[PDB]
């Protein structure tokens, strides 16, 4: 039971990296060029896009993916130099658990569970409130939900292993 | 008879991956930039494109291709770690069969067998119903039919092997 | 005489792959962005481009190139697994001959021997018949003729080897 | 205590290179195409963009990254040719410390800690003072702060090792 | 004297390939997007560009480069299979000489020694004669002259070796 | 003293190649698309850009970089074939010195030490003299100065070694 | 009682002529230039304006005003030539009554009592139904109501005189 | 019976002049500015408008009105100079009859009984046949019918008087 | 004292008519062509202009001027026909007083004392509230104040004469 | 026979004045606003219109009409002052004859008998020869022919009277 | 001396009325349509035109002309009714003098002696200060100076007559 | 001889007034709307039109026509009041002579004898010198020459009468 868990954790991690790396870079490519607002004021599109999308999803996901792989690299570099290992194993597991729980909570607090098609903006130089329109909201919602689903499994597995000890 | 079946399954899988990877990424590249509707309302093109094409074909095909290769990776990782194999062989065959039948059914239910050149849209902010025009419908229909044809062979072969036992 | 034939067949095949792969992808890149019709009707350009160019040359050539290399892969996979070979050799030669004759005939029936600079279109939403103008017709004609020339040699060589037995 | 310091220095350096190389090249790609000023004078956008952004962040960061890796290459080339090493070790550590402190100070003096959304320009051919609007200011501020944070750790670690001797 | 000739021939060939491959692909990239004619007739730009530039320089140079490397590949494939060599050596030298002289003559007859900045066009649908304007004529002239210079050396060297026997 | 000189020459050469190859290709990418003149005459932008920038900096630098590496390749090919070496060593050093001094002088005579923001043009079809505006002049000036600085070191080092004999 | 009736009839007639002649010609002047529809189809504005406004109000009112003054001119011309009068007086009164009742009924049946601000159009070449927007609807409604009010008095007065005999 | 005929002829003539002079000049004012064709060819609108409307209705009607009043002026000038009258009376009646019958026939042969909303044009520089759209067709049809009705009465009356003698 | 009052009343009336008739028709001529709103929605300008200016000032003033001259015309027509006068004099004075007081009150209730330069609009098809800008507000305010001043004198004079009896 | 000639001369003169004054001023009103040339050069339309139409028809006709009425005014002023008359009568007849023959000849030499729809222009700043398109050519041809016809009668009549003496 | 003064006063008054009435109405006709500012903000042109030209010159001059003719009308109406005259003569002279001095002073205080070609504007919605450009400044300056010159003579003459008593 | 001179002077004066009043007002109507310069600078057209045409021809001619009729009005007003005449006759003749000579000289000094089609402008905000293009230069030259011719006759006649005394 504990034998297969490692294999499936490795497979889930590789699957997530592959899915993010191969297709996700090209849904968001036209994010700002097809964002449009009903207005004649110069500079309103920039401010309203910036307020609607402060950090793009793909940047957050790349950062999370890179940051969740550091303890393994540290352990590998230590063992390579060696040529209390168990204490290092315990500590890196603890750190990975903490980092992944923090990242999941931050994702939930930053983005929620949906991307709406309309956005209402009231930032200078826009006069009062204006209405703007988003590109590809359904695909982005699907990607959001898929990533949340993938991220839950890793949390579950790491808690499993934490509790087996 | 059962000897050649494995060889042809491997060849079909590699053929499908190559066809999707090399040429398919560039028919759909201009999907939204050349989508146009007869209207003067800002934001209507975004809503009507989103309603006509919720998930693009190439994303669905990439996802399917990646998801149908996971049991092999699991078996390989297990055997590498080993350094009841037959039970694992049986189970992974069952899982692959199920996944490929599910994906074929989902393709049929999502897209059908044709891409029409006209689309009729009645989503806000569009006033009543408007007419929009699609890019490269014939090429996309050809690609659809080809992919359905390729996908049928794999189902047939996997049922063959399932029934030989 | 039969010794050099294999060497020249291999050289012709590699030459064709290289020519198609390195330069051909960039003559057709602007095929639709510089296609223009004399009209004020929205959606006429899409319909007329689709009727004038149902499948682009480069897609057909990539498909043909990929499909004419499958018997070799099958023979290689069989021999690798082995670790009646002559019957397989005979059959794969027959199949390659048939496939290449079919593809040459299909090319002739699909495209002919020239690409004209003007096209006359009468498809909805275009009113009656309209005149449209093509990009780079001379270069595309040169490419067509070159590909036909290259494809003839392979047919000749394969018939040669078929008849030597 | 001094054992782990080398491992963490190597990990921080690799992390910085990866973060800069993979995602940073694509936030700044549209820096000038979406920069716009409220004016009708030809040539004002060029002058005001040039005055607001004399050297782009990504160029400065690439230059710094490349320049902070030269002492290691020199030491490696020397040792490879060998086939007073300790004096070379001391000197290269001193040089790396100096270079990294200089680069951090220069970053602080060139850019500060924020990127504002508005810029006021009074350069010819602009008449008097004009107002211009920046793209993606929040993301660029986040990147600035992250890079400052990363750069502080290296300074601390190098001072640590300098003082251990 | 005959010893160094082979070394310099190899160096010239590699130099030509590198120069063509690394920089030449990006001077001609905007060839048609910045070609403009003084006219209001739709379709005149396409016809006049096609008449002014029937085959682009870079296509001709790529084709020539690929075609001048075939005899070496043939000799290599023969010798690999072997595991009258001198007759093959003689014949391939003769063929290479002929091909390179033909290609130099064709270059001279196709393009000449300069690219002018203005072009006068009288092709349908253009009314009578119109004036059009070319992009980057000086850089293209420099490239033309450089390529002619490079190509002369190879002819000289091959005639040298032909005459030494 | 002569031991370290070779190491530093190699490091400077590699540094120059890396700096030119990684970042320099993307400052000049938009050189002509953001070049604009105050005029209504068709074709004036092409002529004035061509007169202001006959050969772009990056082309000159790539050519120089490629041409300054040929003597090493010649020496390597000779020594590989060998399987009066000192005379070849002397001669290639002389040739490298000459080539690098020529290239530095040519750079100084072609470009000078600055790129101004305004340019005054009087070429047909422009009527009398017109004013045009350049993109990113400060960054291009910085690059110019940096390249001159890098190029001076190599001249100094090669004269050093020439005079040690 | 019958003495003042003639005086007030004359005053009402003159008042109506003056009101129509002096101000009414300039509310409707921009009727079609400021009529606009939400569409991109050429020719839709013409068809929809024609269907919304078949005959403009001012034309109908001018025609009515001219036609209601003919019996007086006939009586005057007869009496001038004279240089059974009572029978002519009776008959012309009858005819005037009939004409004015007919014109009031026709006005009611042609225009109603209001001019709406929106109009829904489904005439070729408009695709399906489109929405169009009218200029100055409130002023036109006020004019309509005023004219109906003025026209009622004349009917009442003429019936009065008819019944006094 | 013959007494009233003169009075009614005079009233009809004055009515026609007033109707044409006061309102008719302003329906046709925008005849060419709101005429539009579905095309991108310069000069097609001019040719198609000229072919659809060779002589405008209002010019024909003004000419007819002026030409039908000449015999009265001649008779008046003769009688004024006098300070065989019956022969002149007979002859001028004959001439007026002939002129009015000719003008009615010409109207019928020039314009018919309706103005359609669409017109199909095939005149140079228009390519093949194009579709154009007319302004205010219903109002112009109403005016046509009204003028025909008015013109019939005069013919009838003049034949009446001709036959009474 | 009562002698001059009639003279000054006549002079004030003529002055008002002249001022309104000669210059007032040309300040308001461009009222709608230079009215503009900050929006991209078709039809918003029409609705917002109609809501901001339901009846234009000049129409109201023309109507008032015409309506305040009817009692004099009635008295004149009566006296002309005569060829209880004092009762008619009394009654017409009463009626004129009432009409002028009503018109002054209505002016105050319709327009107030100023025309602002900005207007805030929230009528369909405008999304939420939009800002629009008026033409020539200061001149229109001056005209408003002048007309109120002129209208007060007539009220005062008529009350004077009413009270003298 | 000589009695009626004066009456008909007076009628023809008045007819010509009326025809020119009432309708001719409004065919030529849009002469330059709807004149268009196929070109992108600023200033070409002005030069080509000026070369095609140096003096407009209506100016020439107004000038001729005014100049042919001066002898009558002179005779009238003389006779009014009187309060050798026959010598003045003779001389003014001679002068009128001469002036009208001169004007007819000048008309023929200036304009000819037709107005073509196309005009070919080669005046600076137009590059080489360009094609331009005229407005309302058929109506202008009809007017030309009518005016020539009218002008012939006056010449005939004046020669008649000249020869009767 | 006092005899001619009245004649010249009458001639000057009539001259001023004629000059203002015949030509002055058509220099200012395009005052706002050719007023333009260097800005992209909607509504800035309206505010800046209103601030630069609060009341147009021609309105002020028409008002002054009308107001300076009232005392004569009053005297005429009094004398007509008569069918202490000297006291009325004295008083009306006094009033005319006062009115004309007031109007001249007001002209000087409102407009000055010149109309500049540039205007600097800082009114909302304009951002900071913007530059705008006036139409026909020299002609307007000439008109200003001429009107001041004309107005001085009347003041002088009226003071003359005032002092003769 | 002196008898006819007065008659011809009166006829010439009336002819000049008629020619200026009837046709001249409509050649210059589009003077600024069709004036265009080759430039992209806002405000350059206004400055260059103002510098090319400070006072329009028609204004100068109207002013001259009005000013040359004042002595007659003065003499008429004097003689009307009378109900030393010869001294007044002498003086007014002298004044008319002086005024007409002054006006002819001023015309020559202001305008010359031709209107060119091109104008070269160097006024702010135009950068350096720009080229502009005039409307209808030939017609304006014809008008200039005609007016000079007409004006010469009056000078000659007035000198004639001056010298007869």
């Amino acid at each position: 039971s504990t034998m297969i868990g490692r294999i499936l954790l490795t497979v889930v991690v590789i699957f997530r990296i592959l899915i993010v790396a191969i297709v996700g870079e090209t849904v968001y490519d036209d994010e700002q060029t097809m964002f449009v607002c009903n207005t004649l004021q110069p500079g309103c599109n920039q401010a309203c896009y910036d307020r609607a999308f402060p950090i793009s999803h793909i940047r957050y996901w790349v950062f999370q993916i890179i940051m969740v792989c550091t303890p393994s690299l540290c352990f590998i570099t230590y063992s390579v130099h060696q040529s209390g290992i168990s204490r290092f194993y315990i500590i890196q597991v603890v750190f990975r658990n903490a980092l992944e729980i923090g990242f999941l909570v931050g994702q939930y607090f930053l983005y929620g569970f949906s991307v709406p098609g309309l956005y209402e903006c009231n930032r200078y130089p826009c006069i009062k409130e204006v209405e703007c329109y988003v590109s590809r909201p359904t695909e982005k919602t699907v990607f959001l939900v898929f990533m949340f689903a993938v991220s839950g499994i890793c949390v579950v597995l790491n808690l499993a292993e934490l509790n087996h000890l």
